[PDB]
Parts: structure tokens; C-alpha cells; sequence
């Protein structure tokens, strides 16, 4: 779709077979999801945002459906204030900004 | 224009008589600009993201040009690691996310 921005661009995602709400976030390089049980191997990583750095579990090559569109890529799982879909997966679903 | 997400969606902005580069950020409710000496009154605010909260100064009715498009609204100034154009101004320039 075409999504205007008067409200937060929230969508439903499916990750690990579970439905979740997430924010489409063009200011995020990476996708960061709240703590959850997730099938796949992971490696310890750090990621930094506006307020500093947090520890995350990095899961590569994870199947994730975003508003009905398929992506397979890296998901960082950790104590984020919000589930955010970043450019690593927005590019997979063909998203662009337009004005 | 159409702004790709293969790279960070950076555009040139003009604020306080200065040109800066800033992210077009659908994940940001508010606009956050790196520390600069804007004139006039302001109100203290705290905003939160990955890593926690930062202290910012809230300035209202600030004139800001975004990739050639005029906007006017609230801008938060403080020790952000990125200049962030949030939805309060993205809506004013007619930006959408499309996929
Ligand atoms: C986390 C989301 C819900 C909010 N953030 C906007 C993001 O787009 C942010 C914007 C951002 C960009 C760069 C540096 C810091 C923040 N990106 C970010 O944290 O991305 C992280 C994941 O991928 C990595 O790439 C960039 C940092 C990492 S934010 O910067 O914390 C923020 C912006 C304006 C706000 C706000 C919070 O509260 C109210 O108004």
C-alpha cells in the first residue's frame, strides 16, 4: 500500500510463526524485536540508538512476513522500546519513501 | 521524489539559517536535531529510544526546509547522534511510505 504518516506506520508481522505489531522505521538500519523465544541460532551483538547501546541476540536469515509481504533476513532481539522494521527488511519488501 | 532505502534516507535541510543532513524517519514521532543554538524560548523534554532517554529542548513553530519543501513545527534539540525528521514534519511535505 501507500501509507501516510499522520499516525504511526504500524503493521502486523509474523515471526517464529507468531503475530506481533511492529513499526515501519526508515530511520533504522536494522530490525529490532522485543525479547521472545525464536527458533534459530543466534550470536551476541550490540546495537546503538538515540539513547545509547543495548545487548541483543542477532538471528540471521529469519523468515518474517511484514503486512503480508515476505522477507528473510537479520533480526536483532532484545530490550527495545518498540518492535521496529528497519531498512534491511524494508528493502526486501520493496519499500520506498515518496513525496 | 522517490527516496531509496538501500542507503540511509538522508536529505538536506535548512534550519536556523544552517544546512544540515537529516534522516527522513517514519519511526520518529518527533523531529530531533543535533545540538545547535536556536534562538528563543523552549521547554525541557525527554525522549526515549534504543538505549534509553536523552534530554532535549523543545522549540515550537520552527521554520525548516526539507529537500526544498517548506515546513514549520516543533523541533527538539539536543545530544542526538542523528538529525531525524519525524512524522510531525513528514506529513507537511506530503511524504508516504510505499510498497
Ligand atoms: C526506536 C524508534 C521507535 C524511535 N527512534 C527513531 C528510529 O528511527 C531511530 C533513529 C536513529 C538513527 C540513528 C541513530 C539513532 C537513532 N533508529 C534506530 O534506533 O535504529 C537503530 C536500529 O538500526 C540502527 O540504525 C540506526 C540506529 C540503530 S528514536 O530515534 O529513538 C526517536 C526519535 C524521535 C522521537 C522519539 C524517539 O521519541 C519521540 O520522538
Amino acid at each position: 500500500p501507500q501509507i501516510t504518516l499522520w499516525k504511526r506506520p504500524l503493521v502486523t508481522i509474523k515471526i517464529g510463526g507468531q503475530l506481533k505489531e511492529a513499526l515501519l522505521d526508515t530511520g533504522a538500519d536494522d530490525t529490532v524485536i522485543e525479547e521472545m523465544s525464536l527458533p534459530g541460532r543466534w550470536k551476541p551483538k550490540m546495537i546503538g540508538g538515540i539513547g545509547g547501546f543495548i545487548k541483543v541476540r542477532q538471528y540471521d536469515q529469519i523468515i518474517i512476513e511484514i503486512a503480508g509481504h515476505k522477507a528473510i533476513g537479520t533480526v536483532l532481539v532484545g530490550p527495545t522500546p518498540a518492535n521496529i522494521i528497519g531498512r534491511n527488511l524494508l528493502t526486501q519488501i520493496g519499500a520506498t519513501l515518496n513525496f
